[PDB]
């Protein structure tokens, strides 16, 4: 596809504080491409943060060269093929000396400005918090939106509500976590309203 | 907000065989507005199908006057408020002899062309023709859960070794149901690959 060059992330309509599901493309020093789904937190007009688990090709590539592209797509097969295994050589395109996803609705180049270790606890792992600056922002005519799970978590909770015991509370809890993790104040307020109606 | 008029559903990039999550606005004889989330199956350039469970105001209104609008929004509080209770009067607007959702990114008028009663619960299958298609500048996409069903399945997949096979089995089963019901060939194929990978 053909890309139009834009100044920054506002052309992708990314909003400060939201986490976007994206395909992150990285490469080793032989320029062998790697792709994987990674959440990308928008922190400002031209900055993002990534939270990267240890021992993946994504983190090792990124810590080795400080470079990556973030790629917007809504194709479930790209998310699937880059999770179950590796994308084929032909899924990688060059842009200057960055690689990106062939056929991405939008991508931006990114350079690492800081990295920080971080203990994660849920249900203990150590992660890298990688803050980056966006360089060139490339948008195709096929771009519509960057994928965000906030609206989906509210929708799944409403559907569960319409059919409302331990599983339900559990579903509502997973969805609330997702909404707080990735969403904005409207999503979080939606979740509050739903939990309120469930308590009643 | 301002709308542009369009001929058919292609303007909203709805695809045949996909189910969209929308707000359906209906009204009684006194033109009292009702809004509720309803799935809308796109069946062609200007046709849709709705599946309407018994005993809602939505079905009562639609079977009574054979008219409604389908309204595109991604606002989580609108889905939430119209599920938990009722939208207030200022949430309805006029278009010709139809009501629509005030502030919708897009809406279309629809006229019932046939209805069929299905049998536990009673269900009405309502086929309708799309009339005027009205698109605002804020329009990006109509909401569809297919990509989210894949996304949820892939996260569950990456967490496979760390959770109990039973909840995992059930979550994949349910995301499979969603992709089947709402999704296109790519989402269905994605789910097929995921389930296969889990079985290996
Ligand atoms: C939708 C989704 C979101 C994900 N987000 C992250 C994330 O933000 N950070 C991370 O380290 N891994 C994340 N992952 C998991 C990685 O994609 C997964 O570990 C992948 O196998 C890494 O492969 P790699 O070794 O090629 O880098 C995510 C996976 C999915 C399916
Ligand atoms: C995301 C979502 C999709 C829904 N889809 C349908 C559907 O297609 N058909 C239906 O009968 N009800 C559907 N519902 C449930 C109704 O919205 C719900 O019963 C609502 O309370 C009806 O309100 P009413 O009495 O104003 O019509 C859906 C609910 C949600 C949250």
């Amino acid at each position: 596809v053909e890309y139009t060059h834009f100044k920054d992330l506002q052309a992708l309509e990314m909003e400060r504080g939201r986490l976007y599901e994206t395909i992150v493309v990285t490469w080793d020093d032989s320029m062998v491409g790697n792709a994987a789904p990674i959440g990308v937190l928008c922190t400002g007009d031209d900055t993002v943060t990534l939270y990267l688990y240890q021992g993946t090709r994504t983190v090792e590539n990124v810590l080795n060269n400080g470079r990556f592209t973030v790629n917007v797509t809504l194709d479930p097969l790209i998310f699937t093929d880059s999770t179950l295994g590796d994308l084929e050589e032909d899924m990688f395109s060059h842009y200057r000396d960055f690689l990106h996803l062939r056929g991405a609705d939008a991508f931006f180049t990114a350079e690492v400005v800081s990295v920080k270790k971080l203990v994660k606890r849920d249900r203990e792992s150590e992660l890298h918090v990688v803050k980056a600056r966006a360089g060139d922002v490339m948008r195709a005519e096929s771009f519509r939106m960057a994928l965000n799970r906030g609206i989906y978590a509210v929708i799944e909770s409403l559907i569960a509500y319409t059919r409302a015991p331990l599983v339900l509370r559990e579903r509502i809890a997973e969805m609330n976590r997702v909404a707080r993790k990735v969403g904005g104040p409207r999503e979080k307020e939606a979740m509050r309203r739903i939990i309120q109606a469930l308590e009643s």
